[PDB]
């Protein structure tokens, strides 16, 4: 259904949506592992479905559609704790590249494309554990869709050999994120 911000379970997925205050953000749960996402003039926020905790070599499907207008991201995402990392394997995104000004560190070849991959900092930020400075692993996929799968054991084995780590998984969606833009999306987990 349309549902504000939360996170919980629905037809056997785990949902989080959270929004940072700025409206014009239409989140809906669908059936079986579908989610739709509708906004206009947002500012940041993340949803979508998946589990609670991840794994390490989980096989993520997803299918839909993703038409972002402007600052948007399609990712893999998630988190671990001990080391408290927050993740992602970006399939898809609109006008700014999520990697912009990081620091390389090297490429991982997985479900038919390259992927750049980068870490970077948050400090003293929001996150899975509370007000929090903490590191971000990034695959960015060069040949972005919308469908497919992700091995993601494929991308935590390439950052361990950048020394990016991971520790006890929390939750692992496909997410739908945009940063004060306008875009639709509907995309089917499974
Ligand atoms: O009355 C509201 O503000 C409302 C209602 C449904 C969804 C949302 C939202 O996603 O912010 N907000
Ligand atoms: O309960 C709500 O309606 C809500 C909660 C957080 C953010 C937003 C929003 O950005 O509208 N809305
Ligand atoms: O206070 C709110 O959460 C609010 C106010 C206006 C629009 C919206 C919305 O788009 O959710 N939300
Ligand atoms: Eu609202
Ligand atoms: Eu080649
Ligand atoms: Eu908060």
């Amino acid at each position: 259904q349309t549902i504000q911000p939360g996170t919980g379970y629905n037809n056997g997925y785990f949902y989080s949506y959270w929004n940072d205050g700025h409206g014009g953000v239409t989140y809906t749960n669908g059936p079986g592992g579908q989610f739709s996402v509708n906004w206009s003039n947002s500012g940041n926020f993340v949803g979508g479905k998946g589990w609670q905790p991840g794994t390490k070599n989980k096989v993520i499907n997803f299918s839909g559609s993703y038409n972002p207008n402007g600052n948007s991201y399609l990712s893999v995402y998630g988190w671990s704790r001990n080391p408290l990392i927050e993740y992602y394997i970006v399939e898809n995104f609109g006008t700014y590249n999520p990697s912009t000004g990081a620091t390389k560190l090297g490429e991982v070849t997985s479900d038919g494309s390259v992927y750049d991959i980068y870490r970077t900092q948050r400090v003293n930020q929001p996150s899975i554990i509370g007000t929090a400075t903490f590191y971000q692993y990034w695959s960015v996929r060069r040949n972005h869709r919308s469908s497919g799968s992700v091995n993601t054991a494929n991308h935590f084995n390439a950052w361990a050999q950048q020394g990016l780590t991971l520790g006890t998984m929390d939750y692992q969606i496909v997410a739908v994120e945009g940063y004060f833009s306008s875009g639709s999306a509907s995309i089917t987990v499974s």
